[PDB]
């Protein structure tokens, strides 16, 4: 009846990402979980592999699915047959780019964002961060799901 | 199923409480609002106008309930059998107080804070200083429900 | 006798920009509206297409003048015999840049910056959200001037 | 023809806002110094006395004139036959709140407001501040104006 | 011969003060907490208690100490034979306030300020909000030191 | 015995980033800078220029060196026997993403990060935009050190 979309590129998923999953998983009846397409090619994980790991690190969530989406969120929304999408915030957010694009996808499609603050352990992490930390030797293991962890020892070696 | 609960003072309640109140009870089957007690007894509404103006503001949503709140807000959310708070942002929410607030209710209680962006329109409105342009002589009028301006325009004069 | 700069890349014009061209207009005995050059030609509407959107947007606003701007706004504005640029608030607008450019345009020029916030309804628009939102089939005629509105079907037919 | 009214309570004036007053009264015919009657008489100075520093501290302004504020700023800028407001921003403005009170202002009296940023070398003086550092001790004589410094020296005296 | 003053009202310590602690007396060779008396007389927690607690919390950290603080901040820190002061950001800091103060100290005394980030885990911690917390019911121990625990319980019973 | 690093591309460095050189060499025992390499080779000055630069600026600050880091800033950090960066805040400064970073940063290495505003004076000058604004013939002087404006004239002529 209720649902909520998480969007985002997910290259990779987070332990943050992670915690808005639940969140969302945990207060409406349904949640999608929205995979856009990276536009100028420029990702660290194809598509295939970003779908694996999502759908890997959500096993305990039965509510939860896993899409790919195309064009804008709102129409995406509209498609799952819901009017509500839910993002974090980290540390690092550009909120206000948030706001202006909620404000945006409310105007063209009616649709709500619901905005919650990620867990203060995870709240530094970011897809980009984590990749650039791990290039460089970092170890971030602790930030990201076993399932993401595995696929980045992978790449490295 | 799922519930949220919009806690806030509403000495008076504005569109903008309004705007939260109704994408609230869009997105969950149940919504709360709880009315605050005033503590050191400095309002301008008393507790029975304020739930009058409330429920009088709302008779458009029937999946929505107004209550009276005592102690702390996570209490009263576990109370309602529900783990969510909804709470809107306009110009001049002190976001970085509520995301503390939402940190710690989160810490106490595993309550999720949702965050969700007030019309354009209707984002500059406070309940503060709705009541000090009242004062002065501005009109407000177009900010409040006909509920809360009749009761305005009787204490005024 | 007074007069003030509204630069920008307007590509396109949005009614935020119009909303900030009224106030300047009202203020100040004259308004110029500076279209900057695209450096890397990587625009949507070439430079005679932002200059026609512009003056074709603001016929009601007599003591207003578009013309082309080529190097630093200050020296810009001088040569217009100015020492005012007004810039437009919107809800996106990387504040804090806009701060650093007004202290050093201060320093090398003695120019003043005057910020003034876009009404609540133009608030989320920006050339550069509204050429996206239309590229992926959005509708935003709502928050540009007709003649934009124009020329964007065209382009997008 | 075109005016700004600059207010404040000015407990005291110091050049953080000399300093908007010297390029308010650059940019505008005419600018006036709306002094506001403190409410639950909580002030340094009595109204006499801000009247009289800020004259003191504006001679070189002949464009500019000091009056005594009532009631809402909007109906105080009407009364002046102006439409435009002109407020400094430092370090440690409520920005968040001053754009509320714009957008209020606008609203319900269609008065523009247009912020601009103090000297950085003014930047983190406030009236508050200035006061408690000299009620401690502190050389503050640098951030006000002479006039402020005669009378603040006498009262620590 | 280095030092760093860590300057506050510890209300009651919490164990984001003591991050903060930690970290100075790192990599300072003397670390002062220096405690502020109470002004108007509001605490919870009188000076004795707030400097046995401060004591108590840090008995680990052998190049600290506490002082009770008297005066203007720098006042204080210049009598210490030190020009810096140590300062933590949290959820809920005003840090554009620190910022005004930090760049008033600097010019009236030529102390600079370092500002560091608690750990996430302790980030939303403020002495205000846990006393706030634990009157009305709640469990703020994790989030506290023993010692404040201790004094926090029995004054509760 | 102390020991904090500065970090930065100094492509140039500016006297923003010397005031902040200063104050760490006043606080610490040494001070390292790091001047980072260019990653896709897109700076102005290549890392022979931006070394002597850094050490032409600096002849007074004995307990200062200048070194190219290579790799994770805390990995060079921990290299140089410490474990602080010290971080300057001007006008435009990213601070959120500084903060993300900074967590990360003790996250995976245990390195804190101490972060200190720059002087009003210098509060407004970046590498970035004092080249831009050279390039397009304003005059930075007064905002970088004299072996940075003799290399500076000696590219635009």
């Amino acid at each position: 009846m209720t649902g909520a979309v998480c969007p985002g590129s997910f290259d990779p998923v987070t332990l943050g990402h992670v915690d808005i999953f639940e969140r969302a998983a945990a207060q409406f009846d349904e949640v999608v979980v929205a995979i856009l397409v990276n536009p100028a090619k420029t990702g660290m994980f194809d598509l295939d592999e970003r779908i694996a790991m999502v759908k890997e690190s959500t096993t305990h969530l039965p509510n939860l699915r896993v899409q790919v989406g195309h064009g804008l969120v709102v129409d995406f929304v509209r498609s799952c047959g819901m009017t509500a999408i839910v993002k974090g915030l980290r540390t690092g957010t550009d909120f206000e780019y948030e706001l202006q694009m909620a404000q945006m996808n409310k105007h063209i499609a009616g649709v709500d964002t619901f905005f919650v603050a990620t867990a203060p352990r995870y709240s530094f992490v970011s897809s980009s961060l984590a990749k650039e930390v791990a290039m460089l030797g970092g170890d971030v293991s602790e930030l990201l799901p076993e399932p993401v962890n595995r696929r980045l020892r992978d790449r490295l070696n």
